[PDB]
DNA sequence: CAAACACACCAAACACAAGAGCTAATTGACTGGCCGTTATCGATGTATATATCTGACACGTGCCTGGAGACTAGGGAGTAATCCCCTTGGC
């Protein structure tokens, strides 16, 4: 929760924010919102994410 | 006076609301126009059934011709005697 030097929320709105990937952010919540966000910022996945 | 940012307020949305597991039952589109098939109504017959009229056959009635009946008139056909002509017969 203090790795990123700002208090980062459990819910959607702070754990989404993190660079972790759209692959993990639309597992959690916000999935179409997430992919479509990647889809048109043209994002990448690192594949790494269990 | 006009433009910069900051704050408080108002107005507008997003997404979430544990893991699931079993069973039951309510919904099973619908008027209308139009084409395409087919059932029905209609004409235009030809075939068969029945009615009227004409033709041939049948039974019956009839008008007409010729035939038949009773009776009559009066004379044609016909007995009974006679003569003697003439035939058959003879030497």
């Amino acid at each position: 929760m203090t790795c990123r030097g700002h208090l980062m929320a459990i819910t959607r709105h702070g754990v989404n924010r993190q660079d972790t990937g759209p692959l993990m952010k639309c597992s959690f919540e916000e999935t179409v919102d997430v992919l479509m966000e990647a889809a048109a910022h043209g994002e990448s996945d690192p594949m790494k994410g269990v």
